[PDB]
């Protein structure tokens, strides 16, 4: 997150690490055993991570549980990113508390102004790479459709949205991919992607979850 600030041990309940011997991901908590994150961050051997604050330290409140299997979107193009969306389901359920809890999926769309939190532990440098030990926070709002296509013509689809300040300096980053975009107490976005981080007129851009409720809901069902 870059332009951000510390979030707060445990603020962010629903936020899980994906982690592979090292964080490469972020993603949420959606029921005891079912995160979703982006498709692109999908691998094998990924360990979930719960209740993490300081990812180098067991500082108390963690839980690690293995993935048993992850559901990449069946029309997930890499080349375009466009259905980036991932469900992994966890080897057992994780005990949910005030420390480790899910979030909503939404109900609606969010619209244009709405301002959501995003959160993750991925670079906080638009030139470099600094990762952090403890997880970082950015209120950003949702932006028009114009604006988003005029900031990336030909790039974006019905599934995405862009999100952030077109001024630069604040955005997500690398490292933040798959993890939380929250409006309204509602899971609206997944970190997807974005033209370098925190740059003028390059706003990030993230999987648009409204659109995938029902596709969310019959997988969970049937697995
Ligand atoms: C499969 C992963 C291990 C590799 O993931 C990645 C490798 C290189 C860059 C990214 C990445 N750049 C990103 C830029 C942004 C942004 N809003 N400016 C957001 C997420 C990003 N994720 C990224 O998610
Ligand atoms: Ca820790
Ligand atoms: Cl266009």
């Amino acid at each position: 997150i870059v332009g951000g600030y510390t979030c707060g041990a445990n603020t962010v309940p629903y936020q899980v690490s994906l982690n592979s011997g090292y964080h490469f991901c972020g993603g949420s908590l959606i029921n005891s055993q079912w995160v979703v994150s982006a498709a692109h961050c999908y691998k094998s051997g990924i360990q979930v991570r719960l209740g993490e604050d300081n990812i180098n330290v067991v500082e108390g409140n963690e839980q690690f549980i293995s993935a048993s299997k992850s559901i990449v979107h069946p029309s997930y193009n890499s080349n375009t990113l466009n259905n980036d969306i991932m469900l992994i389901k966890l080897k057992s359920a994780a005990s949910l508390n005030s420390r480790v809890a899910s979030i909503s999926l939404p109900t609606s769309c969010a619209s244009a102004g709405t301002q959501c939190l995003i959160s993750g532990w991925g670079n906080t440098k638009s030139s470099g790479t600094s990762y952090p030990d403890v997880l970082k926070c950015l209120k950003a709002p949702i932006l028009s459709d114009s604006s988003c296509k005029s900031a990336y013509p030909g790039q974006i689809t019905s599934n995405m949205f862009c999100a952030g300040y077109l001024e630069g300096g604040k955005d997500s980053c690398q490292g933040d991919s798959g993890g939380p975009v929250v409006c309204s107490g509602k899971l609206q976005g997944i970190v997807s992607w974005g033209s370098g981080c925190a740059q003028k007129n390059k706003p990030g851009v993230y999987t648009k979850v409204c659109n995938y409720v029902s596709w969310i809901k019959q997988t969970i069902a049937s697995n």
